[PDB]
């Protein structure tokens, strides 16, 4: 006939989109049927053989798609050598580096991963050893939390290196084990967002007996959680963030199948001088909280330290709006220079802190009218500044991402970089300072003052993202990239 | 300077890209907000007067936007007129129709949409009865229902007639609004599958007591749900699947703002006969359940029953896999050719019918285990291969719907046409079929045979999505589109 009238199988651009197509098509199968299994509650308690093979197959295929890249992609070499003594003296395909260039996300967000999934890994440990000194748990406990603590290194150890691996190798595997990858990381996920929102019913409970003792006549399940104090939050946060980074990275990895300067720490120090005299005031706050048991107990100080916390989201929120006021004379990307994993990851990252924010404000409500109104509004003030605060940066953040310094003037003239170094150090500083607020009701809110003040008490919902975590890289991003030279 | 040198405020692209980044956020924010308040238990029962002006509001806000569309863009005569008359005797500015031809939705989409309005309002209706005739609800509840059917109308006509908007006026106001629309979509779709949910657990536990008796020794509510027996469920549906429609519409509709033949039924012959043998099949099965007591009391006809819903499972799934190995002679797509709207709306109907297969099966099994496994495994197999087809339908729609007849051959001979015809039949009667699933456990299965055959009372859990009108709707765009002449 003429051009373009071949079979839609010999066509690359269709068999690449139906190849996509049916990889996508069996992550969502498995992400759904993940997600059925872990909130079923026959699936934990009599199906135990059933529910260990699933974890067990996930992470084994997993950790398959793994040492098949690894062995026939990343490093050929020993394949290679092998199939030289086959050829040799053995039997009478050879395959190449091709080593590329193509890192998916950036540098930030590897090292989180890193540091993430260590933390994760450290969470793994923590169950085995607990495991291990319980009769109660058997020798799959041994097993599933081993293959965990492997994938999650390797999985590292990929993400990590991410650039040398060439996905044109491969394609429909790679695409396939790309899928798995996501739907074990969404799976992982899932069972520790479950696994968090078990304590979310044990801090309801306390937070009501607690309320009412001093107001009165006017399914997955981690051994740690309840056991390990309030640190198992930390952790189970950090790897439920690490789950979300690997599933991106991946998911960045298998999009891309088929697809053919210096610090410029100029203009950086009269932010970069407020921004650590906000993570001294931080400092000095946490620790008087933490060391000084008559401060946290009197109601001054309870005051004064709900007060500093309004403060810094009232001082980050200034922040971002001066800095969309200065930087209204920036000037628009001349074309994209960025991946959605960053935006994508904020965005989730904005809607776990809204999430956290409505339900602290929905409980503070509910406890104030379970006693006629007798609570200072403070802790429902906190709460609506962080969420306007995190609404507001999350837009600056996205719309500054897409901005550069193109002008002479904003060339010889920083407009907002002072704004954008102390965002990221504030931004940092309220990472630690959100890490904190997880192990703030370990001390224990025996002081009512607490009770009318202190508005972590009322966040009984998990905090399943770390906001600031993000904030901080897409800050970073920001910082070397709009005010550069180019 | 040179050229692109201006401030990101005067670039059309920048500030439009902030607009929608806004308005996105704003959704997002009500989105969250609504799903915390209808989750939220002390909304229902304390905050009543709270809740009520959430809802007023919501629906409020969009119709207060429709009626400004209508007023301002759609039909600016009358505004014209009296500013006529301002400027003649009153005062000492005129708008334009500027009416477009931008079709966001298919046709099939836009009637769909009419149809599950109607339902909708109809269900309105009914629960305005039930609130009339009932002295516990109060003037609010009249209210309420009252702004969600003018809502409902108004956004009914707002979809059909969504071509002579033009989106290009008004453009930040248009923006919000069509947030606000999706947000008020989302939420009352979020709204009614929570009204869904609460019929699951009684129809849980009315499956663990029934099962429990026949082998034993070897927050949202509406008042219609469990009034009106099982066709609340059939309304409830009709009106989430509404939802979902008119948020996707507005969805488009808001994308859009900013950015500047006959029928063949030629070729249709076998599949339809077949087709037409599908539905002769289908209604028989359904009214020898309905009518005849005796049949659905007995053993074989329940045996006889279940194997003809698998052979219709099975037949559907068969057709879809010759539908794909004949169409592998057609061409792709020289250039985009569809919204993604249908092919979201079609995943999201997947995703339904999945987690309610799963849910399903999870049901099925636990069942069984509580009776030492004396229940025939068919109502499982009948899941199996009824999420198998739904999935290898959806990617049979999706790739298919990429697909055109360009070629010589692929023109005088139609590869696929008559699995084409056959599956939009055999969908329209799947729909029907699943319509009469949602009333089958409406007869009562004292049944024995009921109990290890059908496979019905074993799906408790609510289905939220009209999976079978979407492909449908695809199906019939594929025939009118992929076997054109061009």
């Amino acid at each position: 006939h003429e051009l373009y009238r071949r079979p839609w199988i010999h066509e690359p651009r269709a068999t690449n989109f139906f190849v996509r197509l049916i990889t996508s098509l069996y992550a969502l199968i498995l992400t759904i049927i993940s997600l059925v299994v872990e909130v079923s509650p026959t699936w934990r308690t009599d199906m135990w053989l059933a529910e260990t093979i699933f974890y067990i197959s996930m992470y084994g295929v997993g950790i398959l798609f793994f040492a098949y890249c690894y062995i026939f992609i990343i490093y050929p070499g020993p394949y290679n050598q092998l199939i030289s003594v086959l050829r040799k003296y053995k039997i009478i395909f050879i395959m190449q580096s091709q080593h590329n260039g193509e890192g998916a996300g950036t540098l930030y967000l590897r090292l989180g991963a890193l540091f993430f999934g260590s933390v994760g890994i450290v969470l793994f440990g923590l169950e085995l050893f607990l495991c291990i000194e319980n009769v109660a748990c058997k020798k799959v406990a041994i097993a599933k939390m081993i293959v965990a603590i492997v994938f999650t290194f390797i999985q590292m150890h990929f993400i990590f290196c991410n650039s040398k691996i060439t996905v044109n190798s491969s394609r429909k595997i790679v695409a396939f084990g790309m899928m798995h990858l996501i739907s074990v990381n969404l799976w992982t996920w899932f069972r520790f967002v479950l696994a968090k929102q078990e304590a979310k019913a044990h801090k309801k409970a306390q937070l009501k007996q607690t309320f009412r003792k001093y107001y009165s006549s006017s399914a997955s399940r981690l051994f740690a959680l309840e056991h390990f104090g309030d640190v198992a939050t930390f952790l189970t946060t950090c790897i439920v963030e690490y789950s979300l980074i690997g599933a991106a990275i991946m998911f960045i990895l298998w999009k891309s199948i088929g697809q053919n300067m210096r610090i410029d720490c100029s203009s950086s120090s009269t932010g970069l001088f407020a921004g650590i005299i906000f993570l001294i005031g931080s400092l000095v706050s946490m620790g008087m909280y933490t060391i000084f048991e008559s401060l946290r107990n009197s109601s001054g100080a309870q005051l004064v330290f709900g007060i500093v916390d309004l403060s810094l989201f009232s001082i980050a929120l200034g922040a971002c709006i001066i800095g969309l006021w200065r930087m209204r004379h920036l000037q628009y990307r001349l074309h994209a220079h960025g991946e959605v994993i960053d935006e994508i990851l904020l965005i989730i990252g904005l809607i776990g802190e809204i999430l956290y924010c409505a339900v602290g404000i929905d409980v503070f409500i509910t406890c104030r009218r379970s006693a006629d109104l007798t609570v200072s509004a403070l802790p429902a003030f906190v709460f609506v500044i962080r969420m306007i605060q995190v609404v507001v940066q999350a837009a600056f953040i996205l719309t500054t991402s897409r901005l550069r310094c193109l002008s002479k003037y904003s060339m010889k003239y920083k407009p907002g970089k002072e704004i954008i170094t102390f965002l990221l150090v504030s931004n940092v500083t309220l990472f630690v300072f959100h890490t904190f607020e997880g192990m703030k009701s370990s001390f224990g809110f025996s002081s009512k003052a607490a009770t009318q003040y202190n508005y972590i008490i009322y966040a009984v919902g998990p905090l399943l993202v770390f906001y600031r975590f993000h904030s901080s890289a897409c800050l970073a991003e920001i910082w070397k990239h709009t005010y550069s030279t180019k």
